[PDB]
């Protein structure tokens, strides 16, 4: 769609915020409530296909099950036909753009935003859900330092391949924990663990190859925590975002990260 | 607005949670998103009156304007009778909590006071005054989270918690909400409201002229001071907003004296 488009005679679009996996994120107005909201609309070509509509209907129902200030909230879902998902409008920048300008984040910043993400993901984990795509691009950062987990689009290309779980790369809530570890690694050092020219290389590295060592400037408790999340076996790592967030909180207090 | 009823063919009303002044609070189901929501429906008596319809539309718009975990979120607004789709909170009004407990422990009372201050500061920063802060409007979850509700009489029942200036027909200000919260604070720590009597006029006149009765000597002085400052009759000599109030509570929690309002 374009700027002047009023979805179902209520949601008048304004600015195009981003262009995600299958849908476009839009800055919009609710004519009934008179408030600014974010609207996710399916791309012109995907709006015609029923496999892309039933994948988008799933994102709506999944996100609406979650209630946490660390999860971009869902208000509505409609079809005008253009399938749209009405959400909480967040004044933030993705961790994608943050780490591009800053390289890495300070020990205080990284561990605050890691626990924030774990406490956010545990809400999704306790409901029996798995995000399946935890990456800086799906983590929004407001100027007040608040994390907002977005895009549950594939909840059960090189983008997902850079932080993919080894079991997923082969064919669970431990996977979101794993991915967040890879996210943590990049945020604490300023360079991803597995890196290559292609997507299939980075994904194959995640299975057979062991993660490269972290810089020695990093404390032992932070180093250990990244290594417990980055194990090939999904049993040898934290079964959910919560036990992980609990282990992040220990490293924040000066303590060691526990064994799951 | 009867039980079974499915609003706009989407929101099935299940259980009447509460009955306010303008409308009813219902535990409902969003058949579209497949989630359990709370629906505020206009009382059938007022459902067709234009004065109440505008008052309900304003409440819908005011609440939707606020985004904070300590305030119950707005999802949708419709007219099937007007209805307001909101976040479903598994909580209990401070009203009923205090009826069972009598008085909250200093640790709990100060935690609920801080949370309410922080939540109201969002509305105050937006330039809105709640105008009806009372224990019945403060939801408490089993995890101990405060959820602020009912912006029905908010400006850009009341009697027991009304601010002196608010009783004197003065313009609304965030300091008025600060006073009302101090009345909730006085009640939470002592198990008794400061001003009493049959008839609202007496209670309202007590908020204007009568000084609040002394708090139990069993209480810490840092706590007693915080309540005493918030209950000043002059809003200029009181905490400006929910934020400054919450900061003074944070100082008391840390075992310090509350800072003097700016
Ligand atoms: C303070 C208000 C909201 C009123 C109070 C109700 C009254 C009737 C007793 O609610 C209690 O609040 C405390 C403090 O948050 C909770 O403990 C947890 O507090 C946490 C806060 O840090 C954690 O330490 C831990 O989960 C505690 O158990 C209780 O589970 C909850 O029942
Ligand atoms: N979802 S995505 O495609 O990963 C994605 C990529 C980039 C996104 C982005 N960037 C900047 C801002 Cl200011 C923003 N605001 C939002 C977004 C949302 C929710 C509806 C998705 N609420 N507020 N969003 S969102
Ligand atoms: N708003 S009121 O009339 O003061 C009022 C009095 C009592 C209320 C109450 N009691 C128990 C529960 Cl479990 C509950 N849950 C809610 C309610 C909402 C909607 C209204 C914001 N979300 N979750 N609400 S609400």
């Amino acid at each position: 769609p374009r700027v002047g488009v009023t979805l179902s005679g209520r949601y008048r679009l304004q600015r195009l915020i981003a262009t995600g996996g299958m849908g476009q994120v839009w800055e919009a107005v609710d004519n009934r409530l008179g408030r600014r909201v974010a609207v996710k609309v399916l791309k012109s070509e995907f709006s015609s296909d029923p496999e892309f509509i039933e994948r988008f209907r799933a994102e709506a129902r999944t996100t609406a099950m979650l209630n946490h200030p660390g999860i971009a909230s869902v208000h509505d879902y409609g079809e005008s036909r253009t399938a749209y998902l009405v959400m909480e409008l967040v004044n933030g920048e993705p961790l994608n753009s943050v780490l591009k300008r800053t390289g890495r984040l300070s020990l205080r910043h990284a561990l605050d935003m890691l626990e924030q993400t774990g406490r956010a993901l545990q809400i999704a984990h306790a409901a029996g859900l798995v995000h399946r795509d935890v990456k800086p691009g799906n983590i929004l950062i407001t100027p007040t330092g608040q994390v907002k987990i977005t895009d549950f689009g594939i909840a059960k290309v090189m983008g997902t391949a850079q932080y993919i779980a080894p079991e997923q790369a082969l064919g669970s809530p431990a996977s979101d924990v794993y991915s967040l570890g890879v996210v943590g690694y990049e945020a604490v050092s300023g360079k991803r663990p597995f890196a290559g020219d292609g997507a299939l290389t980075v994904a194959m590295k995640h299975i057979k190859e062991p993660p490269p060592p972290l810089p020695p400037d990093l404390p032992p408790n932070v180093r250990e925590l990244i290594e417990i999340t980055l194990v090939k076996n999904p049993a040898m790592r934290y079964r959910s975002g919560g036990p992980f967030a609990d282990a992040v909180a220990a490293v924040r207090a000066g303590r060691r990260p526990p064994r799951p």
